[PDB]
Parts: structure tokens; sequence; C-alpha cells
């Protein structure tokens, strides 16, 4: 789908009122075809995908909005769909050049603090000024009402833009202040380059230079390009986030280039004193992060990954390289923030239909498609994986299941199989297939700051990103002709994570890599302030106080619930802390709460709820202090999406 | 638009009961299908995914009906292979619908074993297995979250044989975890193919020879409140005729006396008169007041505008449905024009006309022309007290005679006899009686939802809300009056009339307390005769919960709570017992919005966070969850609420 323009607010002191032109049929026609007929008017437009509904701003003849609304989509136009001319992830900034018919607002000159919001209502908000980016409430208004404005222009009162509106300040659900994209970063944003060229990796500079490499997977990236570097006298660092890969690059590159390297993955460690490492990102972080002096470049590759050892890791890197002696630090991947889902040479994509012996994801496989060769199906959950593997193990098709918990060896090496897998395989299993079959989803987790009486930790099946599409995609065509098969042809934008990510750094930080909340905070922030990554809601400080002050957790506990392999098993474990000091039983007897069965028949009466990591089945009480410290810590100002 | 079936769910046929889903419309598919109400695929399979333009649940095909939830599918039409399929049968108190099936459509059929292990088939096709605990009830072997059942009602619960048990409806809860399922059993859906698709509640009732409850479906302007109590004395009875409005209780009166040669007795607040007449007119406000049925006083009772959900209402119909027979009383007459299920058909007086983006004057995303409304007499519906004050302001700027009026005003600022565009909210079909050349309508409204949110215990939120059958028919009927009449419009859309929410019975706990001196136990008995009378608005049953609630608040502050009352402001009794605790507290109260006026005076003297015990907008300060009944309210939310699915 197409960005669709729905209708529009005019401006006159200032003063604001909608109109709406399209309707729902209206909208989604325009959205599935790209081609709007229809006239565009005024400075402020409403906006629409399918998803989501929010604001644009024509400002120097650039309509402007949020990429956390937008995403890398095209904007329905006369002669067909509009490409993003600008795409500016780290700023949330997106545009197109206007539609004829469109005005624009001139950039605000003289120095004005006193500054009005417009909202897709047509309400004109008093702000005043308090940082570039940054103005508050003149009076404190629920998040509630702000939002499906993000887009809309802050007006000084001479009716020029200061900027664009983005974000919310929160104090326990309240809006107190606004956070904009400011008008001279669009300015920045028309200057910088069409299309910049990261495809040729660096040349190792005099001083420390953070570097960006956009290439496909096996182009070299992580092979070539350090035997290149090493060939030139460098001792190099190579970083991957799975171990499968990490161990299988050791017999590459002493097969392709006479190099055997140094291995490092938790499972296996070889030092054989080459100048090129390959290193897992948690094994890198395990190892006391950067070596003082041992490397010249660290290649961070497969930098898109964000998942909470990824992201701990790269920013470990950025906060540690030039102190210990790097010259070159790169990010490389083949999906960048703001990248989208393009035809591939080597793979064929075909929607799959209702006609099929064996059910997927509400359309049918026929057998025929999967019934000799290798075959990759994704689903979302372990659940699908075991129903999906049962049935055509029935059907005699050699099918079997992969995901978190089982062994890689599951999976044969040599013969006909279908594989039934969740992403887990895409960090256990190194291997490509004759076709890959995907149901377009994954389970991914939210952070609810719920004040029940703290926060919540959801787990959600949604539509999967543009980077997971590539990623699943990319297990067939490698260098040989692959199949794609595919629900639904939807991709949500590539580039962004949930503030739960940043929890799931501090937790493993705690749990895994004997670090405190506050250098975690050090190696995160150095993730954040890096241009050209992936992005989140600056929550960093919420997040080292809530971990602060978790405060002698039981170690046995802790053991156990690393050992099990959950998320959060700090969080998990601190709980289970809490509840047996208390004296009182877990929050339900669900296997999150195993570590306590031995105390059940003396644990008894409400449970010392600290947050919601699932469902709460017993009574609760908000007496304990630690209870108390985290209700505490959800007076911060949280800035959330409008 | 229409229902849609956009996809199915296919049952093993042998067997462990085992289930997958087909989709067989894309969301563009289902819009269109939703507006021709034409569908020419192939109805397969029992269970069906049906979806509306907003929500997607499940139908279920039992003995040849397609049955699927009123409270999902209203009175909606089916997308069919020759146009649209009318429902068949529609029972807003079983919350049941029923399309003929189109022909050689697979169905279910009911279990002839009569088992007590039983397996729901959710929307995703998982078949979770419930034990059957009640002709309606089952409950879950593992508890799971609500969410997981949320877009499965309308889907079966099957008996270990796979035929039909019932079609599942609603969850019950304790804290957001599901315990328990309610649904309608499959001897519900026989008693109704068994019966008339076609009922007649136009005329008024013989008055039998003991007491009876029956329905009056008729026009206002038949005389449902004039003509009828008028024959029913002619032929010498005792009649009492209640209203939701004092200018209409006054008005008919004053009528009744013009035309039909009585006058009656009067009774409201503003103006109360004893003439010794047969008919009496009262509002349901000044029956409750008065401590409702006296016995002997009256053979009839008419319960006029029965479509009202407000506190008094509701309040007002319970206390009938509890005392009548008692009160020696022949015959109750629900009488409204808009009954449950009810949906708007055209008026031959009302030309209907959807408003465009051509007008000088801005409305709703759309545009008034000032063609439309420079003479005569015109009523435009707002939302808010904000649009009219912002709409008379800008309609007094282009030079037409604007009075804005709403809640707290005196129905005096809108002129009888001139030229005028009166700009309201609803408050203005309770406090005036008047008629007008045109209507305009925003085709929205404000309501009041709960949501149990554990926050530490539940919000009331106020919020702005598509219009239902009932409000658009009230509305447009203020134009057309016995001549012609113009009814201009936002939206063609109308949800579906005749539910309404949780926190309307919140609304009648807080009545009962502030005005009518009743116990919370006193309030369940008057509103538990409501809900087990057919025929009315329906609501979830949270009378327990309700109840619990409000008996632990005890030793409120008299002073705040006549400051709250006459205010006028709604839930005076939780706003009053709110500020009674943070005085008493030394606290300051959850925000400085007008709800907290009468601790203004003490805003020096408070200091520290709220002792807060649950949510009616904005807080702003900080909370302390401490306070002995904050305690008590988190204990209360422990409760078994049921939720629709
Ligand atoms: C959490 N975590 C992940 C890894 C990756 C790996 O297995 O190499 C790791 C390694 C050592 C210690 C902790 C570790
Ligand atoms: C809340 N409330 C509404 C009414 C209706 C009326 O004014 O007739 C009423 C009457 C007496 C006492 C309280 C009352």
């Amino acid at each position: 789908g197409s960005v669709v323009i729905v209708g529009r607010i005019i401006l006159s002191s200032i003063t604001a009122y909608s109109q709406q032109t399209r309707g729902l049929l209206g909208c989604i026609i325009t959205s599935l075809t790209g081609r709007d007929k229809n006239q565009v008017e005024g400075e402020v437009q409403v906006v629409s995908t399918a998803t989501q509904s929010f604001l644009a701003t024509c400002v120097n003849g650039v309509c402007w909005t949020v990429y956390h609304g937008a995403g890398s989509k095209t904007l329905a136009g006369p002669k067909g769909p509009i490409t993003q001319m600008y795409t500016n992830v780290d700023q949330d900034l997106v545009g197109w050049q206007a539609p004829p018919g469109a005005r624009s607002l001139t950039p605000c000159t003289c120095g004005s603090s006193d500054l009005y919001l417009v909202t897709r209502h047509a309400d004109v908000i008093p702000v005043r000024r308090r940082g570039d980016s940054r103005g508050s409430l003149l009076s404190p208004r629920p998040v509630s009402y702000l939002k499906g404005s993000s887009g809309g222009p802050l007006l000084c009162p001479s009716g020029h833009a200061v900027g664009i509106f983005r974000a919310a300040v929160c104090t326990r659900g309240v809006a107190k202040a606004v956070d904009f994209v400011p008008v001279e970063s669009m300015e920045t944003t028309m200057r910088s380059p069409v299309f910049t060229d990261n495809s040729s990796p660096p040349a190792v500079p005099q001083s420390f230079q953070v570097a960006h490499l956009h290439a496909p997977t096996g182009s070299g990236k992580s092979t070539k390009v350090p035997a290149a570097y090493a060939a030139q006298g460098y001792k190099v660092l190579v970083l991957n986030p799975s171990v499968a890969a990490t161990l299988g690059f050791g017999a590459y590159m002493s097969k392709a280039h006479g190099i055997d390297p140094n291995i490092r993955t938790g499972v296996r460690t070889i030092t054989t004193g080459a100048p090129v490492t390959y290193s897992t990102y948690g094994k890198f972080l395990a190892d006391g992060g950067c070596s003082g002096g041992a490397y010249d470049i660290i290649i961070c590759d497969e930098c898109h990954s964000t998942d909470s050892t990824t992201i701990l890791g790269i920013g470990t890197v950025l906060d540690q390289a030039e102190t210990a002696g790097a010259r070159l630090v790169v990010l490389a991947t083949a999906t960048p923030p703001g990248s989208v889902t393009v035809p591939h040479p080597n793979i064929e994509e075909v929607a799959l239909s209702n006609t099929g012996e064996i059910p997927f994801y509400g359309k049918a496989i026929p057998i025929e498609a999967i019934r000799g060769g290798r075959h990759l199906i994704f689903c979302h959950s372990k659940k699908k994986c075991d129903e999906l593997a049962a049935k055509l193990s029935g059907l005699g098709i050699n099918a079997v299941a992969y995901y978190r918990g089982l062994d890689v060896s599951v999976i044969p090496t040599i013969g006909d199989v279908v594989v039934v897998a969740t992403d887990a395989l895409m960090t256990g299993y190194t291997g490509d297939f004759d076709s890959v079959i995907d149901c377009n989803t994954c389970v991914t987790q939210t952070v609810d700051f719920s004040l029940d009486p703290t926060f919540t930790i959801e787990t959600t099946t949604v539509p999967q990103d543009a980077v997971s599409r590539s990623q699943r995609r990319g297990r067939t065509g490698r260098g040989r002709r692959g199949i794609y098969r595919f629900v639904t042809p939807g991709e949500r934008p590539s580039g962004m994570f949930d503030s739960s990510v940043l929890c799931e750094c501090y937790d493993a930080g705690c749990a895994w890599y004997e670090l405190t909340p506050a250098e975690t905070s050090v190696r995160l922030r150095a993730y954040l302030n890096t241009p050209g990554l992936p992005v989140c809601q600056d929550h960093l400080e919420f997040w080292e106080s809530v971990f602060t002050g978790l405060t002698h957790i039981d170690a046995h506990f802790l053991s156990q619930t690393k050992q099990a392999g959950d998320n959060f098993p700090y969080l998990v474990a601190y709980q289970a802390t809490v509840c047996a000091r208390a004296q009182a039983p877990p929050p339900s007897w669900d296997q999150m709460w195993k570590c306590l069965i031995r105390l059940k028949p003396t644990l008894h009466g409400p449970t010392p709820l600290l947050y919601r990591l699932g469902a709460v089945q017993n009574e609760v009480t908000l007496t304990h202090p630690i209870t108390k410290y985290i209700m505490a810590c959800m007076s911060a100002d949280l800035e959330v999406v409008t």
C-alpha cells in the first residue's frame, strides 16, 4: 500500500478547521493503486496507511511527515505513486516532492519561544519552546488527545514553520511536553545526497572513523573484506549474531584465503594467533569487550539485528574501539534502516492460494510444491511448527521442526527435507534451501507502561518488517535459483525496535555480562548517539533507574532462570527472590515460576507484584518496598510516539 | 453495510476435534461486498469468519440458520448471492441473530448425547476444552488471557461428537484472566425457530384481568402518551405516565387538559399539582423521589421513552417492574418508537440530504451552506459544549441568529417565536419540546465507558462515538412534525441500538446513593427487575460488582455530596466520595479540573499524594494506593466480571 491523502487542516492570529476528502473504500482503493487523482490543497494534510492515520506538512515544496508513520512508503499521486525524496530514520523524518495544488509554510526566522501546535482535530495548542526540539504544553492533557497528530506543524505567531510534531513527553500517562523535528533538520536533509554509496568498504584512515557498509550477504563483507584488510597488515575483529555463522567462517577462511582465524563462540574457542578473529556479540561481551590494542578494524556485521545482544555488543564497540587503539569500525548489513524488499534476480516470488492439500495461515500449500528436495517453512510460533511438521510427517513428507530449545541436527544436512522453523533457525543454522514458504508474521514483545502497578511486557504476533522479509527470503537464491512463497505481500517498516529491547539489554547486562545499569547506559547511549543504526525511544534513564534498585538477587534463582533460557532471566529471578523473602506465592504457577516449586507448601498470601511478565492469577499486594521503588520510577518523563 | 463472510473454520470429520482456517476474501473485497450486499462465493463449512467495516468475529450455521452475536452483527444484513439477506431472528436479550443460510450451505445440528465435556472453536481454529457448568456456562480447563478469546464470539461449543451445544458470546474474567465462557444454548435457538418471525406491538394492549408487562412500539405522535392514557382513562382506569424529561412531562399534562378534557396530576421537581384526576403525568426522577409505587393508586403504568438509558430511567422502570403487581396494578406498558434492535427507516415528511465539502460553514469534516440555515428555524446537533460555543460564534459572525444550548443553561435562551439556529448537545431533547424546519446532525455523541484497568481499580473514560439507531431517529425527528422537514447529516452510518455500558450501572448505584436514598442492596433489586424483564435495553450484568463497590463507600461528607449534586455533573457520589477521602487526608484532588471545584477553597492546606480510589479523568498529582478504601475497591476487582468477546 501507498500513503493516501484522506483530508486536510486549513490555517488562517492562528486558527484551523478540517475537511475530510476520502472515505474507507477511497482510502483503501487509492492505497492499493497508488493513483490519487484528487486535487491537493493547503499546507497540512491528513494522511492514512491501512494501519494508521496522521498529519503531513508542506515546507519548502516538500510534503513532510514521520518515518514512524510513513516508513519508506510511496504517497499516492496523480500519475501513480510517489517515491520518497528524503528518508531520515535518525530524525524520524520522510519527504515527498509536493503535489500540485499544495502550498508550503515558510521556515521560522525571528526567534519566537511562544509556539502553537496544530492537531489532527484542528486545535491550536500553546507550546513554550525549551530546546532545539522540545516545547512544553501550557496546559497538560491526556496522551490520547495528541494521538493521530504526528507530522503536524509547530508554528510561531507569524504562522511560519518551527518544525513538525513527532512525540509526547509523559508523566504517568499525561502529556507535559512535545518532541518535534525542527525546520533546520529538514534543510540539512534537503542538502544531503540523493544516494550515498557504501557498497565498497572503507580504507583504514589516519584517525578513528565509524564507517557504514551496505552490501549483499555473501558479497564478501564478512570474508573477502576481512582477508583484504589483513593482507594490508591489519588485525581485524568480525562480530556476528550467530554461533553457526561465526563457526562456519573459520573453515571457509582457511580454505578460501589461507587464514586459519580465531573463533570465539560460547560453545567453542580457537586461538591460532591469526590477525583475523571471528567472534559472536555475546562472546565479545562475555569476554570484556574491546581488548586493549588487540584490533585495528572492528567489523560489526549484521548490524540491522535488534536483539539485545547485538545492540549491547555494537554499543560496546562504539564506546570502546577509539580508546582501545582501533582506527576503523565498519557497520555492515544488506538491510539498513529505511530499506525495502526489492526483486532479487535468482528468486521467483509466488503468492500462495487456497488450492493445496496442506493448510498454511489461511492459505494452502500444494503437496507437489514441497514433495521432494529441500524446503524451509517459516512459522511464527513453536506450536505451529509442531502442528505443521506432524501433518506433513503423516502425509509421508520427510518433515522436521526447529525452534529455540531444540538442537540443530534435527535438520538433516543432506536429503529431501521440509524444515518447519521459527526465526530461531536464522542463528542456529547456516544452510540454504530450494524454496522458502513464509507466514510473513513474527512474535514481538511490547512494553506497556500500564501502572497496574508499574509496567507490562506483552507478547504479540505482528506483521513482519522489511528486514525479516528479506532475511527470510535470503534463505533461497544463494548463487542458485530459488522460489519464495508467501501468505501476504506486505511489510511493516525496517529499522525501529521496542523499548522492551532496552529492558532486555539491562536484564542481560545484569544476568550474563556482570554489567551495572550505569555501564549498560554508557554502551546503549553510544548505539543511540550513532547515526545509521536502528532506532528506539530514549528510555535509558527509566530502565537504568528500574534495574538500579533491583539489589541482592538470589544467585541460585538467577542460575535457574539463565539455564532455562527464558527472556528476562533477571526480571523473572528477581520476582522469584522477592517472593521467597516475602514468604508469598508467585504471580501464578506457570513454568516461568518453576524455581519456587520447592517452596510451594510454605508460600501463601498475596504476591509482592513488581511488574507483569505474563498472566497474574494470585491476589497481589502493592506493599513491598521494591514494588514501591518501581512505582516511583513510573513518574519519569517518557517519550511516547503519537 | 452488510456482514461479509471473509473466511471459514474447517472442523475434522473423524476422531479428535481439530480445525483449520481458510481465508476467502481480502480487505478490499470485504469492503466492496459490505456495500453491494452481493456475495456470490459459495458458503462451505459450518463455521464462518465474518467481518463488519469495524469488527471481526464468527458465525455458525445450525439447522439452516447462520447464527451470530447481536453485539457483533447488530441488525445488519448478510451479503448473499442475490444481494443482502435480512435477519430472520433478532434476539437482543439472548444476544443472538440469525439469517436463513444460502441454499446448500453446510450447517451443524444440535447434540443428542447430552455430554459435559465440551470444545470451543476459536477464530484462529484452536479447539479449546471447556467443562459444562450450567445451561449457558462452561469453565476453561486451563485459564487464559481474555484477549485470546477476542473475535471468537459467534463460534461453536461442540460435544465430543461434533454437534452444537451453543454459540460463544462472552468470557468470565478475574482480573483479565478468562476462567469460564458464557454461550447461548442450542435449545434457545430452537425455542426461536419453532416461534413466529413477526410480532406486533403497534397497538396499546387491552387491560388484562391480572398483572402483565406489555410493549408499545409506536411512533411519537400517534399519542402513545396523550391519546392512549386518555382512552385507558375513558375506559375507567387510573393511569400513571412516566417520562425522562420534565418539559415533556409538563407538556403532555397541559395538552391533556387542552385536548382530552382531563386536568391531570403533575409531578416534577419544578411543578407538582394534585387535581384528583385518574391520570398522573410524572418524570422518573420525581417517581423515585416519591418512593416509587404507592399501593392501590394505579391500574396502568406507562413507562414512556423506555429506550432511554440514563440512570434515572433505568432506576425508574426497575422500580415499576419490582413493585407494580404488589401495588395492585393490572398492566405495565413499556412504550418506545425505537425498541432494542430497531433500525432507521425513511420518513415521508423528512427529505434526507448528505452534507458535502461545498459550504461557507465547516461542520465535522464537511460543510453547511449558509443558504440552508439563513432564514427560518434550524437545529444543529453537536457532540460537545465546545463545538456549540464554537459554531454559534462562527454563525453570529456570519450574521445568523444563533443560540447555543447544553446542560447548565436555561431553556429560555431559545426563542419560541422568531428566526433562529439553535446549536445544541442532546440536552436539547430533554430540556426543550419544539420542532424545526431542518435538523443538522454531526452523527456523533459523547458516551462513558468503564475499563477495569487495575491502576488501582477502574476507569470511567469519556469518549466521542458514532451515534446509534436511537440517537439518529430522535435527532432527525426534531424536524418533519406533521409538516415538511429537512434532515442534513455527516454520516449515513448508525451503530446498533439497545445495548448500554456497565458504566450506566455504576451511575444507577451513584444516583441511588446521591438522590433517592437507596442502599446498594435496594438498587440491585430494582436493577435485577430491569435486567430480567425482556424487551428493554441490555447490559452486562455487573450488579454484584457495582453493589460491592458502593457498599464500602460509607460516611461521605454530606456538604461535598450536595455541592456535586447541585453542580449537575456525572457521578456526583463517586466525585464527592473521592473529595471526602482527600479533604480528610489533607491531600489535593487528582487534578484541579472543574470536577474537583468543591476542594478549591482548601488548595493551600492540601499537600502530598492523592489517596486514589478510581479514575474519573486525568490524574496529574502524585498518588498513594494506601487508603483503606483503595484496598477495599482493589479487593472488589477480583469478582467474576463477564465481558463480551
Ligand atoms: C548470552 N550469551 C550469548 C552468547 C553467544 C554465544 O553463545 O556465543 C554468549 C556467550 C558467552 C556468554 C554469554 C552469551
Ligand atoms: C435527579 N432528579 C431528576 C428529577 C426529575 C425532575 O426534576 O422532575 C428529580 C426530581 C426530584 C428529585 C431528584 C430528581
